[PDB]
RNA sequence: GCAAUUUUUGACA
């Protein structure tokens, strides 16, 4: 199949950081760096399903990105230009992700900017003082223009006079100023008495076009949208938006039907204004597809095979497009607010991927959906917390366990609208890991209980059928059935053999302590790791030897993974416990800790693992060969699982708030850098 | 959708 990416959430409150050119391609500010999406034929996407594919990102601002326009000029649709806290405006180029120049001049925080529609080199910024700086990137000029001291919110260079520029501040001030005559103020547009969020010229010159130079309409937080005449400096028109709830009020003046006028309202949803005259809500047959949150951007974008589309982002964390023809949602792609802390997948439901994220709720991918490649629900009742750890029921559908960086467990039915159950024992720390096994003393004496580690060392057994109740912290049991008198380490990972018969538990000090049913004996310890224990995966029973089934994976804050083999051990069943100091395997290759490693359901001894070194490297294990090194995240990545259904699908989560989906036959590389 | 949120996580172990 074909890579995909759950993406960042697009920056908010800021009047333009998206834009899209023709063909096409959408670009939009998230954290600090701005992401590509390819819209219509080019993106290469499965028949029938949506087309459009997230294929980049412009990576070098070094602090939230404010401003993103592309160059609109034929023939150079491939340059574009951010600004960012960091106060600098770059020039991109997109083929190569790159900068192609930059400036300093900014000595306060960017508001916007924007590439003239004239001239083909110039771009214009403006910061919160009130400065402007006309940037000509090829002649590396520039001309500082300090108009008024007032805050500035929008500018938007006429698409008809190349030495005109709209500036719209925070206090609801709008002018037009002159660039050839030293930022003279041309027209002062008085009406508005709140921020000014956007400014859209007229996309036809002239004011012979509209039932009642040039027109031009603003929008604001007080509520109107104003229709201005460029020629005797006054309102025309003011439309009020239809029912303090939030506000950004945005537009999108359409070339094809300039009579029509597009904004954003309350709520996020979006209206087509008739000029003429009022207004037509998006979707209305069906509301639903609206955003549900303030929409802060509008881009349209004509495809290669010429639809005419408009992409919205929004503080709900969705981007959705539009078809202005019809004005119903074509396609939704959902993005991240956090760490993409977890992944895992249902055994039950074939496809079925939770995703645990930072900013506090759950994502179920339908990943297999025919009509949608990003079918996902989001989850946010009881959690509200980063979410640290996940583990779907072996057996039960839609049932899924799930663990916070406070403490917290829980339990979702994800197929129903109710609320989770909350365990009423909560862990000192972070939720590292969740796991279903059998119930032990006292519970045993629920098919599985529900396991949980947290970071201050301690596993919980909690039954899953009285939540409410006490968990059982399993050291208790431990030390009873081992005759154990010292001071128990401090726990760190859990894992079940596939058989239910084994346990295994990582230990801060780098130990891995193996227990056996019904009453957790320690049969071995297994001394490889020198730093904590991150991560221990038992291979699956499937593959071709029954000797398979005792291999265990692990990963600790070292860079070296080891593959232990307990048959020899298990299988003797000794009354004594065994120390093992030799690995069965060594996978050496890494240059960072590893947060998780998994095998391949679909072969014999294929290992994935996940590092803080920013790649994931999938192995031959038993041969100790690596075969590749995925690369496509820029941060730790804390998350590995394969598809269930592909053999050569692997899917990753970061802390750079990116899922992504990918091939190991794709990958160029081998090995991780050295 | 029917919540909240001007959000966007120093590093070790």
């Amino acid at each position: 199949q074909e890579p995909r990416t759950l993406p960042p959430s697009p920056n908010w409150y800021c009047a333009r950081c998206s834009d899209a050119v023709p063909g096409g391609l959408f670009g939009f500010a998230a954290r600090t760096s701005v992401f590509l999406v390819r819209v219509g034929p080019g993106a290469g996407e499965s028949p029938g399903t949506p087309p459009f594919r997230v294929i980049g990102e412009l990576v070098g601002h070094t602090e939230r990105v404010s401003g993103f326009t592309f160059s609109h000029h034929p023939g150079q649709y491939n340059l574009c230009a951010t600004s960012s806290d960091d106060g600098t405006v770059k020039i991109w180029d997109v083929e190569t992700k790159t900068v192609v120049t930059e400036h300093a001049l900014h000595q306060h925080t960017i508001s916007t900017l924007h590439w003239s529609p004239r001239v083909k080199d110039l771009i214009v910024s403006g910061d919160e003082k009130g400065v402007v700086f006309c940037y000509w990137f090829n002649r590396n000029d520039s001309q500082h223009l300090f108009i008024e001291p007032r805050t500035i919110f929008c500018l938007t260079c006429s698409p008809h006079h190349e030495d005109l520029v709209a500036i719209g501040y925070k206090d609801g001030i709008v002018v037009i100023i002159d660039i050839s005559k030293k930022g003279e103020v041309i027209h002062r547009l008085r009406g508005h008495d709140d921020e000014i969020h956007s400014i859209a010229w007229c996309p036809l010159p002239g004011e012979d076009c509209l039932s009642i130079g040039c027109y031009l309409a603003t929008g604001s937080k007080d509520q109107t949208i104003r229709i201005w005449s460029c020629s005797r400096g006054r309102g025309v028109m003011i439309l009020k938006l239809p029912f303090k709830e939030r506000l950004w009020l945005t537009l999108h003046w359409p070339s094809n039907q300039p009579t029509q006028l597009v904004s954003s309202c309350f709520g996020g949803e979006l209206l087509q204004w008739d000029l003429t005259q009022k207004y037509t809500l998006f979707s209305a047959s069906s509301e639903g597809q609206n955003h549900s949150r303030i929409v802060f951007n509008l881009c349209p974008l004509q495809t290669e095979d010429d639809k005419q589309l408009l992409l919205s982002t929004s503080m709900d964390r969705d981007v959705k497009c539009w078809d202005i023809a019809t004005l119903e949602c074509s396609w939704t792609l959902p993005s991240l607010g956090g760490f993409a802390y977890s992944l895992a997948f249902s055994s039950v439901d074939i496809g079925s991927l939770a995703i645990g994220v930072g900013d506090g709720m759950i994502r179920v991918w339908n990943t297999l959906s025919i009509k949608n490649n990003y079918d996902v629900k989001n989850f946010w009742q009881g959690v509200k917390s980063k979410v640290t750890a996940l583990c779907w029921h072996p057996t039960k559908e839609g049932c899924l366990a799930f663990g916070t960086d406070d403490g917290k467990v829980g339990l979702y039915d994800t197929y129903s609208n109710k609320p989770p159950q909350i365990s009423s024992t909560y862990h000192k720390k972070t939720v590292y890991t969740l796991a279903w096994g059998p119930p032990v003393p006292p519970m045993s004496l629920p098919s599985l209980a529900l396991y949980s580690c947290g970071g201050e060392g301690i596993v919980l057994q909690h039954n899953p059928w009285k939540l409410s109740g006490e968990a059982f912290d399993i050291n208790k049991l431990i030390r009873d059935t081992n005759s154990i008198k010292y001071k128990l380490p401090v726990h760190t990972e859990i894992s079940w053999k596939a058989d239910g018969k084994i346990m295994a538990l990582g230990n801060e000090d780098g130990s891995i302590e193996i227990f056996q049913i019904p009453n957790l004996k320690l049969i071995c310890t297994i001394q490889q790791h020198h730093k904590l224990v991150n991560t221990i995966s038992w291979h699956h029973e499937h593959g071709s030897q029954p000797e398979l089934s005792y291999l265990m994976a692990s990963g600790s804050n070292n860079a070296v993974i080891y593959v232990h083999n307990l048959k020899t051990v298990i299988e003797s069943s000794p009354e004594s416990p065994v120390t093992i100091t030799e690995p069965y395997r060594t996978l050496s290759g890494h240059t960072a800790k590893i947060t998780s490693v998994a095998w391949s359901p679909h072969h014999d001894g294929r290992l994935v693992s996940a590092s803080y070194d920013g790649t994931a490297q999938v192995w031959d294990a038993l041969r100790e060969e690596p075969l590749c090194n995925f690369r496509g995240h820029r941060g730790r990545l804390l998350c590995v699982a394969w598809s269930p259904l592909d053999p050569d699908c692997i899917y990753s989560g970061a802390d750079d708030f990116c899922v992504h989906k990918w091939l190991t036959s794709m990958q160029d590389h081998s090995r991780p850098p050295q």
